[PDB]
This record gives structure tokens, C-alpha cells and sequence, in this order.
């Protein structure tokens, strides 16, 4: 058994219209611990019919949830926030168990996840409209914002709590309802957040958590007329399909998709700080975050020193079961993740790169953090996301050249650069074709800043003063009056 | 010939990379006057190969246009605005000639169209970014807003100037370039606007205007990686396809599509003002618009009086060639449109409605403004857009019923209602599921307020403080510093 | 011996909070706090000296650097702890408040939750102090606007809302990263000290918030002359705000003021008449009529004048007057005998000029005064120009919208105004025409934390609450940075 | 006779209620040219009784001006802007003649002055209000902004055009009327703007320009009940008085007062950039601006080398009559000013400073650009503004010491610093207790950013997003409705 302070947090059922249900046909998905292969439990594999019932239940709850005051919805969301915080350790263990990441990371994610609920509880009261000077006398112009309505979220495995709250928080705050389908590999964290949602007083049908086959559930959420808005985080390939599948009813859509993050270290970097930044943006979550450094570009002058410093740190990383003290790298999520990191390694080396450390299988789903030197733009890793604990170090000579290579991608989520020079900070931060830029830091994640991509990395933003509008419609009211 | 003070405004060529060009194969589209059948001129039917050339010219021009200051882009845009106003009469004639609407409406549309250019020239200098309090010490958070890039606009025949400036003004103001494809039925106004763009000093490739097959040109614009944003106004059917076509590269998309606008008259309306608002929202552009009142809901207590008052006004509308004094209703755009109006009349009458005035062909493309009484929800006009000069008057008893009926559509563009009661004003303006609501006025159009739809009526807004952001990408910069 | 029946006795203080310590006056002198319901002495608080005030100001300056250097997130967390603690102690704060000020417990409780709401709101605002980036007119430059705390600030607060007036100033100041010195009214300092106990307990650091009691003139003179204080915020009489603004002039201090009002409450023929009577009852008789936004002049259109008066008169007859801790009591005693004299002067002037006292308006013993109503009130009566600050509804008849607009606006004041109509267009006309910072339409209660509260004309400077409140405690800094392209 | 293309721009009367008038008793103030001493002309010395009539005249005009749409006020203001830009040369000649600055600076100021009118013309249309979520059901919360009413402006001699437009443009844009009293020494530029204001279609009584004794006119403006806001730019001493004078009526008030601007050069500055920045912030207008560098702090490591490079540039400064080709330094404005500049030199040298260059009378009101080295905190120029063409170079050792010294003043208008380090830019820019900070630039002036001070440098801001609010009152409306 998992050693949970509150064992009622671990669920084998879906949350549908305020009840916990199995699949009509009793079919299930096993959830296995990537550290040891042990079966944690099962979750339902819901049918389309049941998904349709969840959608009806969402539409039925919408009226009353939307008709509450912003202050009432905010009080309920703040209770949910407080409940998550009070149960952080349990939730962290569930997550580490199903996802792999070490408990300290899991715990960090829980607090981060919780912060969007807090932040959007506060935003709910700050959904401001406008009055606008009228071009004609005898008219008054107003703009109000109202909830889009029933909404759907589809979320990935790499951040099993935080990708959920980033969508459910602003949606519920705005007065919308939401149905969430968490990834098959990591549904238990979502279910636990659902237990606490119910305990918080989020009424029946406002929030629903459904598990089952991605394609069938995804196709119903995007074809059902009642759903007015989809938010998805995951691969670009699936994002492209979902946008197409929304087109017949012109659904509002938000997408956070693939990246190919460059991480640029200039000769006048604080080099030690650049090393610490690379370590956190490359090796957090075993390299499996959307914003992870994928390509580390280091200027000729500091290349050898940077590589040598990074090796000293990579060599100290403890790999193992996430519940074990001192482990900072967990197992990878699935075997095909390992194959891909291997293919990246083997391609680079066959093109002349040197695997200077690690990058080896350690048994089961465990993989050793590693570094390549001599990496160039003709290698696979230049164009494709590794999604694993591999640091490819690309030499460069000039700022122009690095900016050109950094932007030479269909993606545009996150980028990072280190420099102490004021002017270059301006040029490079502006020239980078990315939604998010870390300057002198590898950790850019919070709830107060808008998160998202340009180009093929997605649509819309999460967090911040800009997040809630993804779940609102703007209404212009033009009123004539007798003067 | 058309009596133009500046005949060089009438073009037979496309604007590609600052040059005026014909098709490579010489092919063309004829532009006819719907009032008399005469041929005004021809425009090219460009090939996809030429469109690809125009897309590259656009990307060539972007860098230089984006690097200008906001202030310099504003100066150029104001210059354009000023040229359009100065040449308003000539533009209005080209418009009436190809499109059909009376000169006075065309003139009104030209000033309206120019107002977007003025508005967004001013908004160029007001693209504000943010500083956000950092959750951690030693960091500072900034948000800036930058041009999306190369953009495309695809525009309809019913407002052949304003639908272009609504799109091109904000794009260009933001630092984007745009390629515009106007409707085959009304391309000459677009080309006229392009001539004044050149004169304004908008550089080669920043604005380009391309004529040709809708499907082929549209397919290239939505499949070419260089194009990063599409903005389309037109049919819902075509908007669905274009969104789907944008999906493989996850393009930013703005759509303004069908409506099925309700116009609601309560017992406590200023009945006379309600009639004037009805006349203005129903018969302008001969009812040929997605914001035109399509369903006129009149509360039982005032139904008869309202019908009588509306008949007297409808019978005064003079139909004829739009260049002719006193004409306020021109020809409809094509024969298929007239048949639709006939279909709505016979369907309704066959189901119990009474055609109390007009509603018959007058020769050529001329159709006589009409009114049906006794219209109900099983009739075709309850669910389909007439796009012509027919007022269907639906009776209702209660606020609740009329709201349910107004909202019973897949669309949500414009709605209108008339009441003197303060509380009803709040209740109805908020319950109406529409992006735009006219209360005691039938005229809601301007450049300062946000225009667009909810539900299947579209994505994004035009005009207002909210319009420019459709052409901007948000960038979050997280900077660490040494305390 | 005896005590208020406090659940937590430690909330009742007899000392001032100065640099994280609870202190008496260097000379031992004190101010006595008396319960206006029965003349019993609740306790004393110190009468501090100007020298002790100067030490509080140095302490505030010393505390400022570290408090401002915290993240918005930390300051918010601390502020939210204070908020949670106020809520958790609301019944005891209410009893303290009712005991010293007079208002009924239900009203006291209501004020504490209202007070607390500013702290919650500003805790949230702290993390939302946004600056700007502005497109540069020249290439090679970048423009930024940041907002930073003004610094050491001072608040001087009245007796009519002994908790809220303090939270409405301290919450935004501290949220912004300022420190604040608060001097509350001699008549009601205990509530303010209770809030200070919970501020400490919340982790507000030594010197960041301080509460000093003593003579208004002397303490106000020091706060307004001392170079260290960069902002004053004051709520009270217009006569005092005039003095205080003059006293900030030598050093150009930032200043916020919420002063006198002369609220017109206007009932048209097309009002929902019962709802207007309810709105009148709440805006006139809450806090026994001693609120800055209380209806002062009640204008009723001739067509509904008679019906309105009869309905109001029936409600006023049911008002129960008594000790604010007694069950059912909705009118407490007035705060002091001069308040009674004024209400009596207003009655006598009105009657001398033709008005009729149709009910109430008599002394009941002690500081108790009977709610009352005048009919036939006109523009030449004193109450047309001066606030009564008592439980007296003066009913002015009017014939047209234009005439009532002109009369409403015929005042140097411009704080709150109210009006009842069901007509959409009139709502627009009247609400825009009224020369007031705050307007209630079809309601007599407009107070909350999320909208900007304050006045035009001689009713004051700046706004409290809302997205606009925190900027009263911030300075705008424009940074123009050149860079190499 | 001044060589003006349009001699109707040179006035000898006041603009009061749409009319040009003299004082009722015929008294006048002579306006002399500081370059040669000739009398340019006279202006009236209006009586208090006449000021009272302007005030009544302003109140009478308020209502009609406020009742206009923003669109309409904006058009009138843009005509005013257009007319100033068309007459720039002549306004420039008038300005150089009366206050002494070169024609090139004069022209620059007219264009700068004009930019405010253009800017607030555009802001008039963007006076936005809010809607706010109501804590109670059945209530809606609105916020609108309306004109404060009749306003007064008192303006200085050093920018005789821009200081007026900076106050009148936002006032008029907001829907206020304004009475301007310009400085005795430089009233003719005001009256010229007045001529164009009339031409522009600014209605009688909306803008008025009155000349006369400062104490008397300002006493009336500050004690008359009708005047609801005063905006004053000038000496701190007079600001302190005007603010106390406003107190008995709780008048709204904007002040921009004394500065004591520190200009800081760190060892890692771009040194020549910093010398060019110093030349421009110290020597424009002969050092007679508000925001001029008064204390030039130079880090020990680069002091002598900076002092050397500054000395080269000062030496090239052509001093002369402003109308003279190549003159970049005009006369000072009055003898009083030379006396103080001389006192600063005497005190400095007596406490050990060396006068390495210039710093002496050239006859008349001309005075030679100078530089002092060895300047220290116990000298006079450390606490008092020279307001002349004298550069005192203070040496410092550490960032911490120079921040302390920078901030060791009652003032907080403008400051400047030069550094190439990113982290230092953050620290110093945030640490400096100033309203405006130039970083690596001496030129910070424009219409789009907010200008004003902290501490005893003033209240309120001019220009930008924030400027118009100084002329608006906020009104909160809380409306109950029947659900």
C-alpha cells in the first residue's frame, strides 16, 4: 500500500456529476509505478456514452455556478487551494508513485499547482469590464466579460497536478464548468485533486475528471456542441489534430505544445550561474518538461570551462526510486522515452559529437544523465525534442549566428540566455522568437506571469492577469438614452 | 465610364511587392455592376506560384517594417487615413458600382473604414507591456508584445472597404505585414485602398492585395509556414474549413462569421425609436449583412402597432441604382440571394405568415423590401439567415420565452433589444448570448468598441483597445539579477 | 472586579504599539475611554508626547527598508494572516467597538468583516502592482514604468468606523511596501489597538505598523511637519482636512483625504417606493446617522411625497433604541453631547422655517436620541447646507429632475449621493449629472472593498479600496534606457 | 521687428473669453530680449477683477465643452496640433527672442510642446471606465471618469511652450476648461499658442491666457471656489505656497518643482556615451531646465579621464545670440541667475574645488560654460541647483556611497546613470529616489511616458497614459436591479 495519511485520496473511479463511478462496462487502465513496475491501482476506461452524460451534467451545473458572485466562487476556490496545501505530502507521494519524479519535486509541483488556484480565486473578483467614450452623443458604450460556458481540458503526464490547475482554476474562477481528462499514465494525481475539489464545495458537475482512451474521449469533447472551449497541453501532433477537430463548431481553443528550447551562454555570463541554470532547466523532471533546455549553445571562449563545470555537477546527480532520500533523478516515464534519448545520442555521436558522460541505461526505466560535446545543427537533437536527461552542447562564435540557430525551429515556447551586458540582454531577449525567455535564470515558472508559446508551440496563455480571459467572452453593449 | 476625380484609383492589377501586376498566364475575373449588368473592369486571377512569391516578398518586408518605431508606423498610417478621407467620393463610387449599395452608404462605409486606420495608428503607440511583481527575490518579470509576423486577410463582398481596414490597420500598426484577398465580387475598392497605401508610403511588401480563386489562394495562405496568422470574415461554412486548414501549423486565427440576429421589442419600448432601429438594422445594405436583424421579436401587447408603423416606413424605401438621388435600397448582389429571400417568404406564408408589404422581384437584381407578420419558430427564417430586405415579425409574450428563443441558434454575433426599464436592460443584455448587443439602438458600429462573436459566429475582436493584440504575441521575460 | 466578556482578554489594550513594543506615555498621562451607552469607564490609553511620536517616526523609517525589500508574495502572506486573525476574532473586536463607540453589535460585527475585507483585498493587490513598458519614440531606447512604495506614511482616523477607517489606509500602505503610523480617534482607540495586537500576531514586523494615541493637534502637527513622513491619509471633518493639507504644504507631502459630505437621497415618482424606503432607512439610520455617506437630505418627488413619508414614518416608529449589546437594539446612543446639540439645532432651525417634526427627534436620556423625521424641508434650512450626523430624516419635496439635480449639487461637498428610479434613461442622466465620487442607484448601501471610495470637490482627495487604492501609497518611476542595437 | 512669416502671432494682449484684451487700467509688462536687451513688446498686467471675469467666463464655457463627444474634442485638439506644427519656425523665433535659447532648441521645444496636444487628442477617446464584479447579487458596479471642471495653470520661463501644452492638452482633452498664467519673462510664446488655439476652433472661454503679477493672480486662482484644480511648474518655494493656498477648498493640485539631479558615471560606463549624455543633460538651455544634471558623480577609476573628455566638448561650445548660426549656448535669462552661478563657483573653489574651464562673465547675460573638479558634498552646489552651464564633478568610490549621496536631498525629479552591467542597472535604477531615471542616456523627454517627481519635486504626472487622470474625477456607481 502507499503510506498515505489520508488513504481516501487514492481513487479507482472517475468524478462525474459529483459521484465517483466506474465504467459502464467495468473496463479499466492499470497505473504502474515506473520505478519498480508495481501496479498502484486501476482507473476506469469510460465510454463515449458516459462522456456525453458528463457533458450534459456540466451544462446543467453551469447556470448555478455562473450565477454565483465572483466572491462566492473565490471563497470556494480558496478552500480548494487550502485543502491541496494541507494534503501536499499525500498528493506528492501519489504523483511520485505514478509519474517517477522525486518526492521533493512532486511536493514542489503540488505547491506550484496550488498557486494557480490561489491566484485565480483572486482573479475571479478582478474580471473587469470597460466603459468607452461613445463617438455619438446619446449613447453609452460598455464592455462586460462573461464565462464561455462548458469547457474541456486534456492534460499530460509530465506535470500531473499543475497542468490540471492551470486550466481548471481560471475556468472555474471565470464561472465556467470543466471536464478534465488526465493522461493515462498519471491519472491518480488528478483524481486526488478531485476529492479535494468536492471537499472544497465545488458543486456537482462543475468539475469532472474522466479517464479512458485519448482518441475517443478527445473526439467527443471536440465534436459535442455543448463544449465551447478546449484547452490542451501535450504534443504538437495531437494539438494539430485537436484544433482541426474543433474547427466544425469554431470552438475556442488554448494549446500548449512542443518546444525546442535553446539555452545560450555568452562569454560574459556569470559562468557558475549559467551552470546552475542549465542544471535546473535541463535535468528537472529527468528532462521531461515542455520548457526544458533542448539545445545548450555555449560561446567558444567559455565552451570548455562550461562543459567541464557541467560535468562535475551531472556526475553528482543521484538516480533512483523517487521516494528514496537524496534521489534527484527518477526513472523515465516509459520505455519509448529511453529509446528516443538513445537515438539522439547515437545520431549525434555518428555525426562526430562526443558522449562525455553518462547517457546510459541503468536497468528498467532508469537512465543516466549525460552530456554531449561537439553538437552541431545537422544532428537530430537540433530539430527534435529529446524529452530526457541529455545536455547537448553546441559551440558558437557570434551573437548573430546563435540567434539565427535559436530561432531556426517551428517551435517557440521557452528560451534561456546568460549575459551580464545590459544591451545584449535587450537585443537577445527581443530577438528570440519564443513566448517565454529566462535571462540569467533557468527557472521561469510561476503563476503570475503569462505562460505559453508562439509559432507551433501553441495558442493562448496560462497564469497571470491574462489567463482568465481564455475562459471569458467579451460582450460589447451599445445603449442609447434620452438626454 | 465612372466619373472619378482620380481615375488612377480604378485598378485592373494586383498589388504585389510594391508593383502593380497582372496574372502570369494573363487570366482575369470580370467585375460587373449589379444595378445594370455592365462590366466595370477586370482583375487578375493570380496563380498559387505568384501567391507564394507574394508571401516571400511579405516576409522580406517584415523585418524593416517591424524595426520602425511605433511613432513612424503611426505617421504612415495616418497619412493613409488622410488620403482615404480626401478620396472618399471616388472610393464610394467604385464601391457602389461593384457592390450595389447607395453612394451615401458607400461614403459612410469609407469614413467608417478609414476610422480603423486612424484608431490603430493611435493604438500603435500604446502597445503597453507590463512589469509584474516577482514571487522570488533577485528576479524581475517583464511582459512585452511583439508582432506576430506575416499575416493574411480574406474579406467579403458586403463591406469591401471596412472589412479590409479592420484587418490591415491593426496588423500594420502592430508591426506585421499583411496579404489581403478581397471577394471576387468586389475587388476594386480593395485595389483603390492599395493605391492610397502606396501614396501613404507603406513600403513594398508590407501591404499586398491579391485577387484570384478563393479555394486555391486560401489553401496556399493557410498552408504556407511563413504565414503566422489568418483573419477571415465571411461564411461560417468557409470559416470552419479555414480553421481546419490552419491547424497543421497551429496558426493564429480570427474569424467573424454568420449571425442570426434577434431584434427584441418589449411592451415598454419607446415604440417609435424601436421602429427606427428596426429600419436601420434590417434594411441597411438591403439587409445583406451578418449583423442585420434577421428575426424581429415584438411583444404581443405592441405587436400590431409596431407592424403598422414599420409598414409605413418600409413602403417609403426607394429602390434603384445606387448612384441615383433618393435611392436607399440598391440591387441585391446576385440572383441566388434573391431566391433565398423568396424561399423565406413562401416557406413562411405556407406556414401561416402574412406577407403584408413588398417582397417581390422588381426586375434584374432589384427586390422590394418586405415584412411578414405571424412568423414562428418552425419557419425557415427562424434558423437561416435571409441576407436580404425582409422583416420577419415574431410575436412573444414573456421575457423568458424571448430570451430562450433569441439564444436558440448556433450563432452569437449581434443582437438588439428595446426597453425603457432599467432592470430589464441589465437582465436581457446579460442573458443574450451575443458578442454585441444594441440596447435602444439599431446602430452599434464604430472603431472604438470590440466587434466579434461568441459561439459559431467567430474568434477574436476587431476595433477597440482589444483589436491590436490579435496581431501581437505576448512575451514573458524573467530576469535574474545580483542584489 | 469586572471586565468585558471577551473570549480573548489580550485584545483589550491600555498601551500604544510603538516599534514592536506595547508602551505607556513617558509622563504616564492617559485618555479615558467611556462607554456612551452608560458612562462606565472601559479603560484608558496613553496620551503620548511629541517626543515619543518622533521616536515612532524614526522606528518606522528604520523598519521600512526590510519591509519594502520583501517580495509582494511575502507581504501578502503576512497580510492574509492578519485578515484571517481578524475574522477569527470578530466577535471580540465587535464587542470592544460597540462598547466604546455605541453602535449595535450586529453593526459592529458587520464593520469588522468590512474592515477585514480591505486587508484581504490589498493582500491580493500587493502581487498585482503592475508597471508598464511603453513604445519608445526613438530607436535604441526602451521605456519602463515601475511603482515603488512612497515610504513612511501616517494615518489619522475618526470614531464613526473605528476598525474600517484604519484598515482602509493600513492595508494598502503595507501591501505597497510602506510603513504606517496610525493615530486613531480619542473616542474610539481600543478597536485600533485590538487590530494592532492581531497585526503583531500576524507577523507584521516591529515598526512597520504602529498605533499612537494622544492629542490630535500636537500629534497631527508632528506627523505633518516631520520630513520623514512622505504621505498623510486622513478621514474626518473638512475643517481639519483643510488644516492638515496646509500643514503638508511645506514639504509637499502626498495626501489622501475623505472629508464631509452632504448626501442627497433622491426618490422619483417612478421609483420602487418600498425599496426606496428600505434604502432610506439603511442610509439614514445606520450608525445612528453618524456615517460620512449617510443620507443628509432626502428629496422626494411631489407625486410620491406623501406615500413615502407615511411608509418611512412607520419604519422609524419600529426602530428600537438601547445599549448596543441588547438584543433587538438597532439604534445606539450618540457618541457625545455636542452631536445631540447639533441634531437639535437642525430640528429647531427647520421648524422655525416651516418644516414639521412628524416624529421623534427628542432626547431620551444620556446620549440617547430618538430617531426622527421632518416634512416640509426646504433649501433655506440649515440641513440643506450642513451635515446633521444624527438620526433625523429631512424630507424635501421637489417637482422636476432638473430642479432636484441643481439642488443636489448646490453644495461644496461631493462624497456620496443616492437615487431611486426604474427608468433607464433617467438613471444615466442623474448618475452622470450628480457631482459626487460615489452614487447609489436603487440602493442605500454602496460600501465594499472593490470599488473606489472617495469624494469630489471639498469631500476629499484620492480613493480607497479597489484597483485604484494602492497607488495612493506608490510613486511612479519612469525609466528610459538607451541600448546598443 | 521680428522676421515672422505671420506677424499676427506676436501679441500684446491677453486671451479672455474669446477676445484679445488689455488691462482695464492699461498697465503692461515689457518683454526684453536677453541676447541684446531690446524690448520685444508688451503684454498686459491684468487686475484681479479681470481675473475673476475670466474665471466666470471659464465656468460658463465648461458645460458646452464637456458636453461634446471625445471624438469632437479630439478633432479640435488635432487641428490645434496641426497649426502649431505648421507655424513652428515662427513660434520658435518668438521663443528664442524672449527667453534666449537657440532657434534649434526652440524648434525642438515647439515640436515637443505640440506632441502633447497630439497625444491627449488621442487620449480623449480612451478615457476608459470600468465594470467591477459586485460582492452582492442583484448589483452592478460601474466606474466612470468625468472632467474636474475649471482648472488653472501657472507655467515657468524655461520651457515657455511645452509647459503650457503639457497642462492644457490633457485638461481640454478631459473636458475641462483652463486659465493659463505664463511667466512674466516669457509670455509671448503662450499668446502665440493662444492665437492658434482660437484658429483651431477652441471655443471662447475654454482656453484663456492671462498675464500679470504672479502673487495676485495666483492668490485669486487658488482662492476662487470655481477653480477646482491648479497645475503649477516652477520653484519649490512657490509650490509650497500654492499648495497651502489650495487647502481651504481642498483643491486638486499637480506640482512639478525643484530637482537636484544627480548624473552618475560608473567605472564600467561607456565613457564617451556618458560624456555625450552629460553634455546634453547639463548644457541644453544653458543648464536652465528642471531635469538638468546638477551633480555629476564620477567613479574614481574614470574621473580624470571623464573630466578630460568633458573639457574637450565644453571648449567647443559656441556661445551667442540664439538666432546666430551655430550658437548652442544663449544668454542666461536674468542677472540674478549669473549671480548664483558665480556664487556656486566661489563656494566650490573656496572649499578646494578647481575650476578647470570657463566659468566667467562674457558680458551682458552671456556666461561661459564651465567645469569644476574636486567637488564635494559640503559645497553649495551639492544642495542647491546652479541652474546654469556649470558641471561640478564629484568623485566617488562605491555604488553604495553614490546612491546615498544621490538620494541625500529633499528633491526627486530626474536622475541619470551610465553603466553597462545589467545587474547594476536594476539596482541603481530602483534605488534612486526619483520620478524619472535616464539609464545610459541624457535625453529622457517625450509625451508618452509619465513625467514628474517624488519627495519635494512635486505631485502628479504629465504626459503618458497617466496624464489625463489629473484632470478627471472618478465616480463609482452602484446599481441594484431586479433579478
Amino acid at each position: 500500500m502507499l503510506a498515505l495519511k489520508d488513504p481516501s485520496l487514492l481513487k479507482s473511479q472517475c468524478l462525474v456529476n459529483g459521484r465517483w463511478i466506474d465504467a459502464a462496462d467495468g473496463t479499466t487502465i492499470k497505473v504502474t509505478n515506473p520505478a519498480d513496475g508495481s501496479v498502484i491501482g486501476t482507473v476506469p476506461s469510460l465510454s463515449v456514452a458516459t462522456i456525453k452524460e458528463a457533458i450534459d451534467a456540466s451544462a446543467k451545473a453551469l447556470s448555478g455556478w455562473a450565477a454565483k458572485t465572483a466572491k462566492e466562487r473565490a471563497g470556494i476556490l480558496r478552500k480548494w487551494f487550502d485543502l491541496i496545501i494541507a494534503n501536499a505530502d499525500d498528493i506528492a507521494l501519489i504523483m511520485t508513485s505514478e509519474q517517477g519524479k522525486p518526492l521533493a519535486e512532486a511536493r514542489g509541483e503540488v505547491l506550484y499547482a496550488a498557486s494557480f488556484i490561489e491566484w485565480f480565486a483572486e482573479e475571479a473578483k478582478r474580471v473587469y469590464g470597460d466603459t468607452i467614450p461613445a463617438p455619438q452623443n446619446g449613447q453609452r458604450l460598455t464592455v462586460i466579460r462573461q464565462p464561455v460556458g462548458v469547457t474541456a481540458a486534456i492534460t499530460p503526464w509530465n506535470f500531473p497536478a499543475a497542468m490540471i490547475t492551470r486550466k481548471a482554476a481560471p475556468a472555474l474562477a471565470a464561472g465556467c464548468t470543466m471536464i478534465v481528462r488526465p493522461a493515462d499514465l498519471t491519472p491518480l494525481t488528478a483524481l486526488a485533486l478531485g476529492v479535494l475539489a468536492e471537499k472544497a464545495g465545488i458543486p456537482a458537475g462543475v468539475l469532472q475528471i474522466v479517464t479512458g482512451k485519448a482518441r475517443e474521449i478527445g473526439a467527443e469533447l471536440t465534436s459535442n456542441d455543448t463544449v465551447r472551449k478546449l484547452s490542451f497541453t501535450g504534443s504538437t501532433e495531437v494539438g494539430r489534430l485537436l484544433m482541426a477537430q474543433c474547427a466544425p463548431t469554431i470552438k475556442r481553443i488554448s494549446l500548449e505544445l512542443g518546444g525546442n528550447a535553446p539555452f545560450i551562454v555568452f562569454d560574459d555570463a556569470d559562468l557558475d550561474a549559467a551552470v546552475d541554470g542549465a542544471m535546473v532547466s535541463k535535468y528537472r523532471n529527468a528532462g521531461q518538461t515542455c520548457v526544458c533546455a533542448n539545445r545548450i549553445y555555449v560561446q567558444r571562449g567559455v565552451y570548455d570551462k562550461f562543459a567541464e563545470k557541467l560535468a562535475a555537477k551531472v556526475k553528482e546527480l543521484k538516480v533512483g526510486n523517487g521516494t528514496e532520500p537524496g534521489v534527484v533523478i527518477g526513472p523515465m516515464i516509459e520505455e519509448k522515452a529511453i529509446t528516443k534519448v538513445k537515438a539522439h545520442i547515437e545520431d549525434a555521436v555518428s555525426k562526430g559529437a562526443k558522449l562525455i558522460t553518462g547517457g546510459k541505461e541503468l536497468g528498467g526505466l532508469f537512465f543516466e544523465p549525460g552530456i554531449l560535446t561537439g553538437v552541431t545543427s545537422d544532428m537530430l537533437v537540433a530539430k527534435e525534442e529529446t524529452f530526457g536527461p541529455l545536455a547537448p552542447l553546441f559551440a558558437f562564435d557570434t551573437e548573430e549566428e546563435v540567434i539565427a540557430q535559436a530561432n531556426d525551429t517551428i517551435f517557440g515556447l521557452a528560451a534561456y540566455f546568460y549575459t551580464e551586458n545590459f544591451s545584449r540582454a535587450i537585443r537577445v531577449s527581443e530577438a528570440l522568437e519564443y513566448g517565454m525567455v529566462g535571462h540569467n535564470t533557468g527557472l521561469i515558472s510561476n503563476e503570475v506571469a503569462p505562460f505559453g508559446g508562439v509559432k507551433q508551440s501553441g495558442l493562448g496563455r496560462e497564469g497571470s492577469k491574462y489567463g482568465i480571459e481564455e475562459y471569458l467572452e467579451t460582450k460589447y453593449i451599445c445603449s442609447a438614452y434620452k438626454r
